[PDB]
């Protein structure tokens, strides 16, 4: 699994079931061009996004619908989504994991990036 | 001043000083206008980005160049930038302190928004 | 003011005010020692906490009761407080600040620490 | 597993690994007793403390080494530790996961509480 999102409500201290994820690649137009979605499990983690062939060398955006999950439990948030952005894959094939800890004026974000 | 940054280095455990900001406003197109930038002081502070006039409602975005920062130590960071994306709601009259916190593999962002 | 000690709220997006905090120095016990506290003001913080000639070199610890501000709002938390743990050196002349970002099942903290 | 470290390092986006983690219980004299202890794993964790027989109601802390973890990487960082301090139990057995995100002048904690 070379790209895994995992996202945590830091209010209720549990995963953030059901996020809406985005992920983006930078064109050689320079324009943001899809390249995968999905909605966190009840885990929180979302997988399967991409394979290894598929995810080359390039820019990522990978945008993380933090305003839809807030109000939907009743609270008006600050931040209209997070997004994290990050160059992939430069010295070769690597496997990331993007972490999101959620609150509703704060939100922090780690990348844990392993050699397989 | 309805709209201040900050940006402090996790690793030195100093202010983030000479870090580039651009702040864009959403426009009708759907696309991103310059709206006001500069350079964080020595004490990893921005003001004077703006005014209580021209600060009208709307969706903001505020861009803070890490990578460019941790090249200039020797670091090598994992995202090409740090992109915090808000609505401003006249709701009373509003202050808005954006305070970014960074490593190199992670980052934490706080708004705190206050009345006068 | 050789240490400041500033508290906010990632739920509401405000300085945490009125919340207590305890500061502690390690004595040749090993126990630790009442050694000033206070309660956090309208913007977050607690200054006059200490001078330059009582605050040597040793190990404090800063003691903020979360708990209590938590309870205060109807909101259930996970930690009994958050401690901040650290040694203060005279490496030429030092000022600690010492920040806490507050959710109900996380915190972060920062230490900044500059020299005049 | 009711209870469960993961400990992360901002600096180089990957595990903590072999850091140092006690726990202890606060006895009916109000000492902290000592109650478990271990290394974290290659991906970062701790498993296998305790069981859910010995993992009765209390006060418990949670000590992360985090010192002598920096030290080992020529870092001198801030905190002499992390310590995580929390109630669990209280309404009949959970699991708890409790995560730190290490920087050499910040950290932060997170607590994910599910029930089995």
């Amino acid at each position: 699994c070379p790209l895994m999102v995992k996202v945590l409500d830091a209010v209720r201290g549990s995963p953030a079931i059901n996020v809406a994820v985005h992920v983006f690649r930078k064109a050689a137009d320079d324009t943001w061009e899809p390249f995968a979605s999905g909605k966190t499990s009840e885990s929180g983690e979302l997988h399967g996004l991409t394979t290894e062939e598929e995810f080359v060398e390039g820019i990522y955006k990978v945008e993380i619908d933090t305003k839809s999950y807030w109000k939907a439990l009743g609270i008006s948030p600050f931040h209209e989504h997070a997004e994290v952005v990050f160059t992939a894959n430069d010295s070769g094939p690597r496997r990331y994991t993007i972490a999101a800890l959620l609150s509703p004026y704060s939100y922090s974000t780690m990348a844990v990036v392993t050699n397989p």
